[PDB]
């Protein structure tokens, strides 16, 4: 880009610039660059290219630091141990900024929006200006240019990220792909603006603890969609920091597929192939640590059966001129929560992890490993652990080794079972969709909706208990519609109208719509069902619904499976009765549950065709 016009020395960042050039970005990227420089005041600017030299120098830089450890039992892993005031997302610090506070929340009967946040632009400059003017003295503003989607695909988006956290440039590596490649297939086009301060200008006003700088007094996350920009303050930690993720492919994303015809999910995309030679994709909407990374990678129990992961956490779709609904996965890796991870749980994942790989909030073994809840290997007498709040731990201790959200951040091209369509630019072609959440009573193991309108209400009536992925404690059955109660860009009462649209669109092959729940407890809280691998006699039965095979049973709340449909070899033990039971005096309390809080939260934005939905639930309810 142009030098900018100086009648003195303090615009042109040049001389600052410690690797690339400010000359051969396009010139929109040199002037967000720069403003932002003259803005945060950053000692330099690092342009990344994305090659392996830049990131193995930025790690040894962090390991020197004391930011992050090499975990020396793996291939090039590595373990970074967060302030305990920074380990997940928090919703009710993230914003989105618009004229009309209708177009980002539905105007909440109470007062108070369980759908959203919003600010106005003159409220959000206000914080802006108590947060990033010189932000980022004393440190280095790392310019990462990512795109969702693969290099130079013509359905890729394509961002620039600001930020002061080298742990950021690394996950971003990961997560999208980046580099000099992707500003070449930028060249003048637009791009997402997003800018990220961990807020510790230095030197240092406040303590750093376990080297992991962040301003949680401070922390804000914003959208402003209409100028094409994210701005997030304060906090380092996964969708908080890694722009392109949450923030962008889902918030950003989600309006502009309103706009333009498509839809922006937080949804796995998976093949699976039965033993008679056919494949088919399905997506699944389950909420934040709901299970989507273990349904995506599956080893399936049942023989000749075999699932493969296009992506595991967000989906981009639109119908094709086939009126086939065609799926990506816009990023390029797995963020995927590590407690409950073991051989028996995701084996793909744990063979995926094992190199080139970014571990947050685990614990460590002394012989360089790591090691969360639920990893299920015991260790060698002798070897010992450090928990991920850097201290000696025991088997015995109060705590657990690992965060609750702790995470993996790992290379989704290592995943053994990697889709050979992952990075195809025509998506793969989606024949049902799977929404669920945990569910402890009352919602069978799996059911399929009436039609594409009850199906939309099923999502939009989706309710599961609080998990550790953000801020929300103990274990309150919370509503998160479509898994997207975090995420939604807009209005969510125009989100339905536009899934409910779909029905209206030439040639559409609409998929099949299922709800699932893997979380059913009995009386003394055990699972009635034992999940993972096992999912894969739901899958089963779903393969055989969308090609037509009579093996459903009509009920009150759909379709479900017929006594001996499933395949419960193997699993002789399962309360078949208690699992699949649906009881009157539940549902009643459900359907009015689902009505006052669609009436509270949607109010003047709920479709009609959902309001429907909800008055025949509650006549079929009635009739039992
Ligand atoms: N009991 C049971 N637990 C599961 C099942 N699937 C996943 N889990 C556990 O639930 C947690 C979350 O699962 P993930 O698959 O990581 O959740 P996610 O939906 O990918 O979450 P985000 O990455 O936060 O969006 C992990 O601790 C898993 O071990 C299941 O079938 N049964
Ligand atoms: O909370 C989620 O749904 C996640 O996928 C993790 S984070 O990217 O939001 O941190
Ligand atoms: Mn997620
Ligand atoms: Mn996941
Ligand atoms: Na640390």
């Amino acid at each position: 880009g142009s030098m900018p016009p100086q009648l003195h020395n303090g615009l042109d960042f040049s001389a600052k610039v410690i690797q690339g050039s400010l000359d051969s970005l396009p010139q929109e990227v040199r002037k967000f660059v720069e403003g932002n420089a003259q803005l945060c005041q950053p000692e330099y600017i690092h342009i990344c290219d994305g090659s392996e030299e830049e990131y193995g120098r930025l790690l040894a830089h962090m390991q020197e630091e004391g930011v992050i450890r090499k975990l020396k039992k793996y291939d090039n892993c590595w373990l970074a141990l967060t302030d305990p005031r920074d380990v997940a997302r928090i919703e009710s610090k993230t914003v989105i900024i618009t004229q009309e506070q209708r177009d980002t929340v539905p105007i909440p009967k109470s007062g108070q929006s369980q759908l959203g946040r919003w600010m106005s632009e003159e409220d959000f400059e206000k914080a802006f200006n108590a947060r990033f003017p010189g932000c980022m003295k004393g440190r280095t503003m790392y310019v990462i240019p990512f795109s969702m989607g693969p290099l130079g695909s013509p359905l890729a988006k394509i961002g620039i990220e600001l930020t002061d956290s080298p742990y950021v440039v690394a996950s971003m590596r990961i997560m999208t792909r980046m580099g000099t490649s992707v500003l070449e297939a930028l060249g003048d086009g637009e791009f997402i603006k997003c800018l990220h301060s961990v807020g510790c200008p230095l030197p240092l006003k406040k303590p750093l603890v376990n080297n992991w700088a962040c301003n949680p007094e401070l922390t804000l996350i914003a959208h402003l969609p209409d100028r094409r920009e994210i701005i997030s303050f304060g906090s380092g930690y996964g969708g908080n920091s890694l722009l392109g993720k949450k923030c962008f492919a889902l918030r950003i994303a989600s309006r502009l597929a309103k706009e333009e015809g498509w839809l922006a999910e937080h949804m796995l995309i998976l093949g699976i192939t039965n033993p008679e030679g056919k494949k088919k994709y399905l997506a699944a909407a389950f909420p934040s640590a709901c299970g989507k990374t273990n349904l995506a990678m599956m080893n399936p129990t049942l023989p000749g059966w075999k699932v493969e992961c296009v992506g595991d956490d967000i989906a981009w779709m639109k119908f094709d001129a086939q009126g086939n609904l065609r799926a990506i996965n816009p990023e390029n890796g797995f963020f995927g929560v590590a407690p409950g991870t073991s051989v028996k749980t995701n084996p793909n994942a744990i063979k995926t992890i094992q190199k080139n790989t970014i571990f947050t909030n685990v614990a460590e073994t002394s012989d360089g490993g790591v090691y969360w809840e639920g990893i299920d290997e015991p260790l060698a007498p002798g070897v010992t652990i450090t928990s991920w709040k850097n201290k000696e731990w025991r088997p015995q201790d109060e705590e657990p080794c690992a965060h609750p959200n702790s995470r993996f951040c790992t290379p989704a091209s290592q995943c053994p079972i990697i889709d050979p369509a992952w990075e195809s630019p025509e998506g793969v072609p989606i024949e049902g969709i799977i929404f669920g959440g945990r569910r402890p009573a009352g919602v069978p193991l799996v059911y399929e909706a009436l039609s594409w309108q009850h199906g939309v209400f099923v999502g939009a009536a989706m309710r599961s208990e609080a998990t550790a992925a953000a801020e929300h404690k103990g274990k309150v059955i919370m509503h998160d519609p479509f898994a997207m109660r975090p995420f939604f860009g807009y209005n969510f009462g125009k989100y339905l109208a536009h899934w409910l649209s779909m029905a209206h669109r030439p040639a559409a092959k609409l998929p099949k719509i299922f709800h699932v729940n893997w979380f059913r407890k009995d009386k003394n809280g055990k699972f009635l069902w034992p999940g993972f691998g096992e999912n894969s006699r739901v899958l089963e039965w779903m393969f055989g619904r969308i090609e037509g095979e009579d093996s459903a049973k009509l009920t009150p709340i759909g379709y479900v499976p017929k006594e001996d449909a499933l395949n419960l070899k193997g699993l002789g033990d399962v309360n078949v009765e208690e699992l699949f039971g649906i009881s009157k005096e539940f549902w009643e309390k459900e359907v009015e549950e689902i009505d006052k809080y669609l009436e509270d939260q949607v109010n003047a934005d709920l479709p009609y065709e959902i309001e429907r939905e909800l008055r025949a639930l509650k006549q079929r309810i009635s009739q039992m």
